[PDB]
């Protein structure tokens, strides 16, 4: 048939969150283990934002009324998923929220860091979903909001990230973060592990978590 075309836009991260994905990748931190936490959170918060727009419209909700988080490890293609159904993100959020725009809390994170901080300290500064490169060599996230389109986004670091189109399975609503594990992080797909850290971190949560454990592949 003949080929097919899809349009990517590839985009440079701020300087300093560069920079700080740098310090994330290329400098050895112990309790590597909160990157979970610090997803399970984020997609708690995205959770909240969509149950608090739909008390007011219900219609919110039309793409789905169900508000969950589910844990999906592979071994096979060593990912580790993370799923909401929360709010999602629009094109412009994601490329917004996700790498262009400055966070306010970087500056002082990396100072606090390099001064010895224990990276467990990252969420505090709202830059939490960059902890997913203390375990993952690549993110995928996938999105989508009522608003808009489900987008991919993808970076293996190195200052820039893309975004298309998502050409994937259709979600109904809520944000997909795939962790592309690094070669000796493979504990984080363990089930006693995984419920090992949900359990000391994220006893918070206020929805129901889910783990998927595989049986045949």
């Amino acid at each position: 048939q003949p080929m097919e075309e899809e349009e990517v836009e590839t985009f440079a991260f701020q300087a300093e969150i560069a920079q700080l994905m740098s310090l994330i990748i290329n400098t050895f931190y112990s309790n590597k283990e909160i990157f979970l936490r610090e997803l399970i959170s984020n997609s708690s918060d995205a959770l909240d934002k969509i149950r608090y727009e739909s008390l007011t419209d219900p219609s919110k909700l039309d793409s789905g009324k169900e508000l969950h988080i589910n844990l999906i490890p592979n071994k096979q293609d060593r990912t580790l998923t993370i799923v909401d159904t929360g709010i999602g993100m629009t094109k412009a959020d994601l490329i917004n929220n996700l790498g262009t725009i400055a966070k306010s809390g970087t500056k002082a994170f990396m100072e606090a860091l390099q001064a010895g901080a224990d990276i467990s300290m990252i969420g505090q500064f709202g830059v939490g979903f960059y902890s997913a490169y203390l375990v993952a060599e690549k993110v995928t996230v996938i999105t989508k909001h009522n608003d808009d389109e489900q987008y991919a986004w993808e970076s293996s670091a190195g200052g820039s990230f893309t975004v298309r189109t998502d050409t994937g399975e259709p979600m109904g609503r809520g944000t997909k973060v795939i962790l592309h594990l690094k070669e000796d992080q493979t504990e984080y797909l363990e089930e006693r592990r995984i419920k090992e850290i949900v359990k000391k971190h994220s006893q918070f949560i206020g929805y129901p978590i889910t783990l998927f454990v595989e049986k045949e592949r």
